[PDB]
């Protein structure tokens, strides 16, 4: 618990926030309270165009934040479970890399630069297309193939 | 194609030669005439120590070279088979995306410079780690994993 945390509900961890910038971020989703007790006493704002709860960083826990870009070429990027495909505009991972509980685990480049946010995703046999919230011509947005289920 | 080109030997593609900075470089390992006129009758000089063959790339072509680096934070990179992940100081792809006939092939960043060349591969399991040509600014270095077989 540096810049993730996890997010419980009755016992089990449903899914996770994580520091981005100067906010608190979380798919929102995701049921339960986050179990950092800085964090859940936090003012949260629900929008339901983006899936996300966010809030401000507390101020003694602003540089603990990951850093961010907007910039994401065609290529491979990072996240907790291996190696995560952008091309198309479409994030990929090989299917069951992935699954209900991975939801608010960001994806980043090699320089430890959040691109997107997780927030589901879409078996598509081999590969499973990623729901996620992201940055586009520097603009937020939720993009979801077709058939993503909820993490 | 631009930057890429088959070696081949008796009709058969053998493995490939890339367009990197000034110099047109290829496994020395592989056997054959790299498939193209304008480089095939270029100057070559061989090093064993490097398993590298290289030459000055033609006038008219080298601003078809990519760019390299010595850059290689840990995490993902690219090649033509999918993600080659870098970690422990060393280069590793899921056992199957490579074999034989995979040497010459580049490793790039998202930025799409070199960051190293596919020599072969050694076998650990899940996972298969690279032999590779690779950089430390302006020195280069051949990095093979143990009981590594020539692609
Ligand atoms: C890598 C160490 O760092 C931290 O480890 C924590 C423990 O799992 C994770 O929860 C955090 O995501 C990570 O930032
Ligand atoms: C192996 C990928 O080959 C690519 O082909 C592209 C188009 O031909 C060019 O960018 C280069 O030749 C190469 O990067």
């Amino acid at each position: 618990n540096d810049c993730i945390f996890e997010v419980k509900h009755e016992g089990k961890v449903t899914g996770y926030a994580c520091l981005v910038g100067d906010k608190v971020m979380k798919p929102a989703h995701v049921k339960g309270t986050i179990d950092n007790a800085d964090l859940a006493k936090l003012a949260f704002k629900r929008s339901s165009k983006y899936d996300l709860e966010c809030a401000q960083i507390p101020v003694h826990m602003k540089s603990d934040a990951s850093k961010f870009t907007h910039e994401k070429p065609e290529g491979y990027y990072n996240w907790h479970h291996g190696a995560v495909q952008y091309s198309g505009g479409r994030f990929t991972i090989p299917t069951g890399a992935g699954k209900p509980g991975d939801s608010g685990r960001p994806i980043f480049d090699n320089k430890g630069r959040v691109v997107a946010i997780v927030l589901g995703g879409a078996n598509e046999g081999a590969r499973t297309a990623l729901s996620v919230v992201t940055w586009n011509k520097d603009i937020v947005t939720k993009i979801t193939p077709e058939g993503a289920e909820e993490w």
